[PDB]
């Protein structure tokens, strides 16, 4: 159940979530997943990034849910479950800015 999942901010605007990632104080990788402002049945993983180039900044990704039942970012690469993907996404950065470290703080 996701609503539980610490990492679920849910019905949060794009701009919120961007609000709570540029905190000085979140390494690369800080994360929340939260629902997508305008896809209904679509999430959205909110990501900080810090680079010299751009300094601290945000990415957001969004995430697919089919019926046939997997999540994913890329359809090439699906999951069970939103932890499931959660989890696959901590251990590797693939297409993403940085590999999932930790959750956002509120
Ligand atoms: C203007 O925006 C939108 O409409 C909107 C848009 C996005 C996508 C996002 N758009 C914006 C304006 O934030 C974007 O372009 N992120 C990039 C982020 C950087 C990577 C490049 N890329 C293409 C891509 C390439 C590779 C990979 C990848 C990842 C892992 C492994 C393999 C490949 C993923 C994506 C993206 O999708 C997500 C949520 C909402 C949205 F629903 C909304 O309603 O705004 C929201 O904010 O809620």
């Amino acid at each position: 159940s996701i609503q539980a999942e610490e990492w679920y901010f849910g019905k949060i605007t794009r701009r919120e979530s961007e609000r709570l990632l540029l905190n000085a104080e979140n390494p690369r990788g800080t994360f929340l997943v939260r629902e997508s402002e305008t896809t209904k049945g679509a999430y959205c993983l909110s990501v900080s990034d810090f680079d010299n180039a751009k300094g601290l900044n945000v990415k957001h990704y969004k995430i697919r849910k089919l019926d046939s039942g997997g999540f994913y970012i890329t359809s090439r690469t699906q999951f069970n479950s939103l932890q499931q993907l959660v989890a696959y996404y901590s251990k590797h950065a693939d297409g993403l800015c940085h590999r999932l470290t930790t959750v956002c703080p509120t």
